[PDB]
């Protein structure tokens, strides 16, 4: 079976996304960016 | 798009790194190896 997860990644380390792109901040992270995982166990 | 190998529950998710090769005799019992598609945007 298949998960679909919204996630928070850099293209190598990757997170659940929370909203970290939901910043007031003018700034943000150069390489982290909002994807959707599809996950298949092995 | 990428294909990361990732150790995840299926709700929090991380890079897997060998999490599961441990010398505990127990486990996470959620927790899991798996293949992820990460496409951008």
């Amino acid at each position: 079976k298949e998960i679909i997860l919204t996630v928070w990644t850099n293209g190598n380390a990757i997170r659940k996304y929370t909203g970290q792109d939901k910043t007031i901040s003018k700034y943000k992270l150069k390489d982290w960016y909002k994807a959707t995982a599809v996950i298949t166990k092995e």
